[PDB]
């Protein structure tokens, strides 16, 4: 079986400069999760590859960009914080993050936070560069907001600001989770420590001068 996580997303610019509003397209994601055998705090090493594809600012991303991630979360009243650092290389659509729970044991499975913990590092092929909303909003950045519905379980609501602070791309997130089952796959820690490949469907939202996205994450179950 799989634990479905239905993602609804919207992104809006932080600044006032012109942004690219894209035609409908996908970001194709492949991810891999690792454990650092020498890291003794609860943590996740996350490696993502992200590439734009058809349905059928950019100057800041020519090289390797350091990343900082900060998340404050509260799921069924369990409060936690996650802090991470990494590097992204949009030329290859590649990012690497090491993320630590700084408040102790993470109260949810790490895979459920993968999507929350920087689509500006996607590799857009040359024919598609005019559809890269994410880089066009930089350096001032964008707000990424999501609701994530876990089938037969609770939901996450997230709000993140993704923007350059000096030379560093920062992803600062607040996450609130409610209505989770104490016995379920999430609070009961019944998800495999791995990740499947997914396509993120992106469409423009002219009223909010931004984009929206819809996709379904499939978490493998493991006890």
């Amino acid at each position: 079986g799989v634990q479905l996580a239905d993602h609804y997303q919207q992104n809006t610019p932080i600044g006032d400069g012109p942004v690219l509003l894209p035609d409908n397209h996908y970001l194709s994601y492949q991810s891999k999760l690792f454990k650092d055998p020498n890291e003794k705090r609860d943590h996740m090493v996350l490696l993502e590859f992200l590439t734009a594809a058809g349905i059928t600012g950019e100057e800041l991303f020519t090289g390797v960009v350091p990343i900082l991630v900060e998340l404050d979360g509260d799921v069924n009243g369990h409060k936690f914080s996650v802090s991470g650092e990494g590097e992204g290389d949009a030329t290859y659509g590649k990012l690497t993050l090491k993320l630590l729970c700084t408040t102790g044991k993470l109260p949810v499975p790490w895979p459920t936070l993968v999507t929350t913990l920087v689509q500006c590092f996607a590799r857009y092929p040359d024919h598609m560069k005019q559809h890269d909303f994410f880089k066009s909003a930089m350096p001032e950045g964008y707000v990424q907001e999501r609701t994530i519905f876990f089938k037969d379980d609770g939901n996450y609501k997230t709000r993140a600001e993704v923007k350059f602070e000096g030379d560093t791309l920062v992803n600062r997130i607040e996450l609130k989770g409610i209505d989770f089952k104490e016995d379920g796959n999430i609070l009961g820690h019944k998800l495999e420590y791995n990740y499947n490949s997914h396509n993120v469907y992106i469409t423009a939202d002219k009223q909010k001068n931004g984009i929206k996205a819809n996709f379904k994450i499939r978490h493998n179950i493991e006890d």
